[PDB]
């Protein structure tokens, strides 16, 4: 399938042993190890402090598989990071997790960036989003040991962030937290592509989460610019409604809706799927991508796995997996959900550390999915994607990083020996830029210089 879309993970960061140190500052030191502050990698993935922790946005990417790809690239760039950080000549030792929050009351979003017709009504989008975005959390929840903000609740829920979020819609601030968010940063041409901003989901460790959540998205957000979908899935109390799937691991609990009709978080999802079904049927008939299929398949199995139990897909999900791993603690060691000891677990899971993470000795003991391989997810480190600008970002830092000033999504200012002034390339058309386009300049190119008179 294609979609342009990108995740940003604001990554959980401590320092053990360190109450003095400040998280703008342990986010930094992280960001500014792995330099060798806003870096942007030669991956086209972008490295900066954003809210007091450490972020990493992937490169541009046109599937899920990709985004998947480039976001896991990133807890291994965070990992890198933050050992580094520790080499440095100040002695921090700071703890990365890939998670939406502390357990103290504080939350930290996963943001997922899509690429939208500016032309589709937001009002539409939305009218279908939110509903899915409430119901999405049953695959897509990392899950969550406490309830409430606080954590203090005691119990086990699906979402992360789903007690984070008081409003519907509107611009995301440090007091309020919209399911839907209002910012439109499109970083590409604004009259042809708006950027759909999405801050309601967690962090994933599992990339088959991940790749649902990105893909399902990016499938429904399909259905909303053809204006496909007839019905209406809109749930009164939303905010409420979103909690309430979170705080219900079961996933018995049934959202009402304006129409009247009561459905569970799963089978909404099963609404929005048979209609992504028949959407692409409709529309993309026999030539439909092997990937479109994949992710609705892996969106259909994953919602009857659900209906019938959700621990058989202890495999494939971040909430499954670590409730698996919850759970066993439990009947273990006989622990209430209050026990201290199942947040740390619950914490631990999404730790970046290939040895301490929970989610990653699943992976290393094979008790996880995994939608790509560690050789990709490497190379996904310093290089970036071909179908996107990214492309032509991350090539350039690598190449001509010595002669780029600055860059971002939206451009590369170099800084040509000779020119007074800096020269901005800028990088509006997010499918532009990509292998096929600059490829070979970029191989030709000896210089900036050089570089710059070829676009020029
Ligand atoms: N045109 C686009 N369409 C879809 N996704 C995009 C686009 N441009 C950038 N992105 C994604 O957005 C992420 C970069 O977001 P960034 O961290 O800069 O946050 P922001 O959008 O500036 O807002 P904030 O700084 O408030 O989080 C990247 O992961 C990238 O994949
Ligand atoms: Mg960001
Ligand atoms: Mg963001």
């Amino acid at each position: 399938m294609h979609r342009v879309m990108g995740i940003e993970t604001e990554y959980g960061i401590s320092v053990p042993h360190q109450p003095n140190a400040n998280a703008m500052a342990a986010s930094s030191q992280v960001v500014n190890a792995y330099a060798p502050a806003n870096v942007i990698l030669t991956n086209g993935a972008r490295l900066y402090v954003d809210h007091a922790h450490p972020e990493y946005s992937t490169p541009e990417v046109t599937n899920p598989r990709d985004a998947v790809l480039w976001d896991k690239a990133g807890e291994r760039i965070m990992a890198e990071a933050a050992r580094r950080a520790a080499d440095l000549p100040m002695g921090w030792t700071i703890q990365l997790y890939k998670n939406n929050t502390d357990n103290k009351g504080a939350s930290y979003g996963c943001h997922e960036n899509y690429l939208m017709n500016r032309s589709t009504p937001f009002a539409d989008i939305v009218r279908h989003l939110i509903p899915f975005f409430v119901t999405r959390q049953v695959f897509c929840g990392a899950g969550r040991v406490g309830i409430g903000a606080d954590g203090r609740g005691e119990g086990f829920q699906l979402s992360q962030r789903a007690d984070f979020f008081e409003v519907e819609v509107g611009l995301e601030t440090t007091l309020k937290r919209p399911i839907i968010n209002t910012r439109d940063e499109p970083h590409a041409d604004p009259e042809k592509y708006r950027r759909l901003h999405v801050i309601i989901g967690d962090a994933n460790m599992s990339e088959i989460a991940t790749y649902l959540k990105l893909g399902t998205t990016a499938l429904v957000l399909a259905m909303i610019e053809d204006g496909f979908l007839s019905q209406d899935f809109s749930v009164e109390s939303p905010v409420g409604a979103l909690r309430a799937v979170s705080h219900d691991p079961t996933l018995r609990y049934q959202l009402r809706l304006h129409d009247g009709r009561r459905l569970t978080a799963v089978q909404l999802q099963m609404e929005y799927l048979e209609q992504a079904r028949k959407y692409v049927e409709d529309r993309f008939g026999t030539d439909v991508d092997d990937m479109t299929r994949d992710v609705l398949d892996r969106w259909e199995t994953t919602l009857v796995r659900l209906a019938d139990d959700p621990m058989q897909l202890s495999r494939d999900l971040d909430w499954v997996a670590k409730l698996s791993i919850l759970e066993g603690y439990r009947q273990r060691e006989n622990l209430p959900w209050s026990a201290h000891k199942l947040q740390l677990v619950d914490l631990q899971y999404h730790d970046v550390r290939p040895d301490r993470g929970l989610y990653n000795r699943l992976v290393a003991r094979g008790r996880m999915n995994l939608l790509v391989d560690e050789a990709a997810v490497r190379t996904a480190m310093h290089e970036p994607p071909n179908d996107t600008r990214a492309y032509f970002r991350g090539r350039c830092l690598a190449k001509f990083g010595a002669e780029i000033a600055a860059a971002s999504w939206d451009s590369v200012i170099f800084d040509l020996p000779g020119r007074d002034s800096l020269q901005r390339v800028p990088t509006l058309e997010p499918l532009r830029g990509t292998r096929a386009h600059v490829g070979d300049l970029l191989d030709r190119c000896r210089s900036a210089t050089e570089l710059v008179a070829a676009l020029t």
